[PDB]
């Protein structure tokens, strides 16, 4: 038994739910919640800009410091930092932009990186400002995640639209 509340259950581990992922965080503190995060970490909008957001600007700081010691991530990597006052660590995970042309083929190895959590609270990668389509995006995530996912979906008709369309 876990703090996650209100999900609807789509297969044995994944979980959905329409929600600001800002505000489920700060009212569940999970243990790990993804964000969607870019190469560099610059945090600007979507949810990492909203994440970022809600600490103040603590993430953006962190993160800056982890750029200049490591270099940038792999599309399709990620990084394990603080999860400020949102959960205790904040997994960043980078699947691929559609915009920037980048191999949706990426998005199955961005997935993978939930498997070295039990539990997590994400977005569907490469969803919203990303360009990817997330019915596509749902696919492979519940093809891929094997550990316990918490899906925030962040507007309504496409959460009603995931929902409806699963297979
Ligand atoms: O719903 C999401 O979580 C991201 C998203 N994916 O696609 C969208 C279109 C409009 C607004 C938001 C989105």
């Amino acid at each position: 038994v876990n703090s996650f509340s209100g999900y609807l259950k789509l297969t044995d581990n994944v979980y959905i739910k329409n929600a600001d992922i800002v505000e489920e965080a700060k009212k569940v503190k999970p243990t790990v919640v993804v964000n969607a995060a870019n190469v560099y970490l610059k945090h600007g909008g979507g949810v990492a800009g909203a994440l970022n957001k809600a600490t103040n600007n603590a993430m953006q700081v962190e993160s800056d410091d982890y750029i200049a010691t490591n270099g940038p991530l792999k599309v399709g990597g990620s990084c394990v930092l603080s999860g400020h006052n949102l959960a205790k660590h904040c997994l960043h995970v980078v699947g691929p932009n559609v915009n920037k042309g980048e191999d949706i083929q990426l998005l199955k190895s961005a997935y993978e990186n939930f498997n070295q959590h039990e539990v997590l609270l994400a977005p569907l990668l490469s969803a919203g400002i990303f360009g990817a389509d997330p019915i596509h995006s749902l696919r492979v995530c519940v093809d891929t995640v094997r550990t316990n996912v918490y899906l925030a979906v962040f507007d309504k008709n496409l959460y009603d639209k995931l929902v409806s369309s699963f297979l």
